[PDB]
């Protein structure tokens, strides 16, 4: 019964994926921010300029006080809200209803997005970062406790104004070709999972293993870049500036600051380089590789003026928190959060963008030595 469920995320290229859920009795409708980098449930309970709907407590005979504050910061963003509990469903997803946490928004700064369609986060990492703390049910352990439903999701993200499909509960096999490549979860907080080696076109970064996990490396369907501890991403910048350096840019550029462009259709893809990260594989001294594409780390943005050039912005950015492999690296693969067995996968998505000449892919095995060294302590 996955079909229901393929396309029913949307979203605008760079303000997040989202799908749409009811909280309430009578049920209101929201649009939900898929979010794998945290673990809250919560959304928008009182006005504000760039929403156009909220969750209205009063009008829902379901809801439970839970006489509870709560503060969430993120990268970028934070909200602060009212604790509380209702009952949630998700109209292209599983046919049942849970009673969830949810955090009523009641305060936010640079979180919600001004045309993004969204009123409110889905975290779905696990209760060890969930705010204020680990007693906090998140909604998908609800889900797997309450229903029927298998404790694994999926997410095809699908880029250029953006589509893609959660299939909650399962795998759904037409979307993606080629076999599924595992990864462990290092640790069940994060969808924390770990890198051992970088290459760009081929030729290996060759830096201590540790730097590519500098903190921890996960997986965030909720940050838009490819963000790079500050010794990885220096030195991805320097081989992909070599690599293009037939060309000229503001160099504002390499920080996102500013954005380049080229006449319609002549982008010089050729001159920047495939980036293969290699993980950490599901049996001793086995890794696999998936690759990345410049078509998905320069990003397309709309050009407001004379709207007659190819415009982008690079989406690799700089991070001290840590590797985090967002939007860029995920809408290149169908991904699985197979809660159940501590592990995601990889495969080749059926909406792959690729170019004429290269091809993003999922490759192995490998044989990596001493790939426990790898993780940060
Ligand atoms: C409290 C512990 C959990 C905290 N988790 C996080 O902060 C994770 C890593 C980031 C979240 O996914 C947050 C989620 C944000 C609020 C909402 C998504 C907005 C759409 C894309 C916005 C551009 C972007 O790329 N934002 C990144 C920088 C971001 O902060 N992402």
């Amino acid at each position: 019964s996955f079909v229901e469920m393929v396309d029913n995320l949307r979203g605008k290229s760079g303000q997040g994926y989202y799908v749409e859920m009811t909280v309430g009795s009578p049920p209101q409708t929201l649009n939900i921010l898929v979010d794998t980098g945290s673990s809250n449930f919560a959304v928008g309970a009182a006005p504000h300029p760039f929403l156009h709907r909220y969750y209205q407590r009063q009008l829902s005979s379901t809801y439970r006080d839970l006489r509870k504050g709560v503060y969430v910061p993120y990268t970028q963003g934070k909200w602060e809200g009212e604790l509380g509990t209702d009952l949630v469903s998700i109209p292209h997803g599983p046919n049942v209803t849970v009673r969830a946490n949810i955090a009523a928004i009641t305060e936010s700064d640079k979180f919600f997005i001004n045309g993004s369609n969204w009123e409110g986060i889905l975290g779905l990492a696990y209760a060890e970062i969930a705010r204020p703390d680990d007693s906090l049910e998140p909604f998908f352990d609800s889900l797997v406790k309450q229903t029927h439903v298998p404790n694994l999701f999926s997410l095809q993200l699908c880029g250029a104004s953006v589509g893609g499909s959660m299939i909650i509960g399962g795998i759904d096999h037409s979307l993606y070709t080629g076999s599924l490549w595992y990864t462990p979860i290092r640790r069940e907080w994060y969808y924390e999972v770990i890198i051992v080696r970088v290459e760009i076109n081929g030729q290996d970064l060759k830096m201590d293993c540790k730097e590519y996990n500098y903190d921890k490396s996960i997986v965030d369907s909720g940050t838009t870049n490819l963000r790079l501890p500050k010794k990885v991403f220096e030195a991805a910048v320097k081989s992909i500036k070599a690599a293009s350096s037939t060309e000229k840019f503001p160099d504002g550029f390499w920080l996102g600051e500013q954005l380049v462009c080229w006449q319609a259709g002549t982008t010089p893809w050729n001159i920047f380089p495939v980036i293969s990260l290699y993980l950490m594989g599901e049996v001793t001294n086995q890794s696999f590789r998936i690759t990345i594409l410049p078509q998905q780390y320069l990003r397309p943005v709309e050009d407001v003026a004379t709207s007659q050039d190819d415009c982008y912005k690079f989406a690799i950015s700089q991070s001290s928190t840590g590797t985090v492999m967002g939007a860029v690296i995920m809408e290149g693969f169908y991904v699985v959060f197979d809660r159940a067995r501590k592990r995601i996968g990889f495969a080749v998505s059926a909406c792959h963008v690729h170019d004429e000449f290269r091809t993003a892919a999922v490759e192995g095995p490998f044989v990596t030595l001493d790939m426990e060294d790898c993780g940060y302590n």
